[PDB]
């Protein structure tokens, strides 16, 4: 169990003005820290944010959060469940800003909701430095789905924050799970929703990427293959080749089981395009499966690419940041259809 702490600075809030927070389990014999960003879409105007507040309120408010959470997957402290980082200090940061962790805007007489995702991450880091993070050697910023995209948007800002605070010895790294999307043509859109969202949230993107695409085009930096080459911190990319949320935004629904030629070609092309975008990503894990998220699911140890599991690949990554014989870090499936890899989740 990780224990809830609400932020001491109560001006850093969830959507409805309630304090943001984090869940923490310390490991006093370790100098490694894992900060995980929760996912789950986003909302981009008053009407669809109001709907989210009715039936997804834990993603907009801390009023009903429980006092504890069990750590699972990469957040588990049992070596049987987490071969990679079982002895690390564990942090779970709930997603209550609905802004893909990009926002920097308070609730006011002009704003019904606060969108403070980018500021929530910075305040969590600040308050953790007083609880042992000041002694860390590695800070791994991880996340799934919208939290995976949030890693890409925030990892270099965390590194700059710690540099300016006088901690040049902490190595900041990123782990982005299921947050590497394509702005592709639909089978029958995220780019327009994100564009409107950034204006509604006062959203912020990494500075080098912002300077490339410039004013009005910041939405480009929410797409992994465009923002990743601008980042300085090491980032490991975990991405199913046939991600269920990618297929949803593409208006694809695999149902009833009889795929005709047009849909077959569409799905095969999506796999090939996302393989292409990862070809020059040296730390990556991309299996040919139809699924969504992996790193905090308990059976995350089961899937393999070319005979190597994800916990093994992450360990090999750690070794590379001290090629390695028999301990690979770039693992991308080549077969072209979902579940052509036998280790895919059932
Ligand atoms: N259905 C669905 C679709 C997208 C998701 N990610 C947000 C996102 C979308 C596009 C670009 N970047 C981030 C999620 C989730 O967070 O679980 C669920
Ligand atoms: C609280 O957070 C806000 C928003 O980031 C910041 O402007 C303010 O300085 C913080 N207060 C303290 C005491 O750090």
């Amino acid at each position: 169990d990780l224990r809830l702490h609400l932020l001491l600075n109560t001006s850093v809030t969830c959507n409805d003005g309630s304090p943001a927070g984090y869940y923490l389990k310390e490991s006093r014999g370790s100098r490694r820290w894992l900060l995980f960003l929760e996912g789950g879409w986003y909302c981009f105007n008053r009407e669809n944010c109001d709907s989210r507040y009715d039936t997804m309120r834990r993603l907009m408010s801390s009023r009903d959060w429980p006092r504890t959470r069990t750590g699972t997957g990469i957040l588990s402290s049992q070596p049987e469940e987490n071969p990679y980082w079982w002895n690390a200090n564990m942090v779970f940061i709930p997603y209550c800003s609905s802004d893909v962790w990009s926002g920097a805007s308070s609730k006011s007489e002009k704003n019904e909701y606060a969108f403070m995702g980018a500021l929530i991450i910075q305040e969590v880091v600040r308050e953790l430095l007083g609880r042992g993070l000041s002694g860390a050697k590695v800070l791994l910023l991880a996340g799934s789905s919208a939290g995976g995209t949030g890693v890409l948007l925030n990892v270099d800002r965390v590194a700059e924050q710690l540099e300016k605070l006088g901690y040049p010895a902490i190595q900041v790294r990123g782990l982005a799970d299921s947050g590497w999307f394509l702005d592709n043509k639909q089978y029958r859109a995220p780019t327009e929703a994100i564009r409107r969202g950034i204006r509604y949230w006062n959203g912020v993107v990494p500075e080098r990427c912002r300077r490339q695409f410039q004013e009005g085009e910041e939405w480009n930096c929410f797409f992994g293959y465009k923002v990743y080459p601008t980042l300085r911190s090491p980032v490991f990319v975990v991405q199913w080749l046939f991600d269920e949320a990618q297929l949803t935004v593409d208006n694809v629904h695999l149902t009833g089981q009889p795929v005709q030629e047009g849909l077959r070609l569409y799905i095969q092309n999506l796999g090939r395009e996302l393989r292409h975008t990862l070809k020059d990503v040296p730390a990556s894990f991309a299996p040919a499966c139809l699924s969504h998220e992996i790193i905090i699911r308990s059976h995350w140890t089961d899937v393999q690419v070319k005979g190597t599991s994800l916990p093994r690949a992450l360990h090999c990554w750690d070794r590379s940041l001290h090629p390695l014989k028999g301990c690979p870090v770039h693992l991308v499936d080549s077969c072209p259809w979902p579940h052509c890899n036998p280790s895919c989740p059932t």
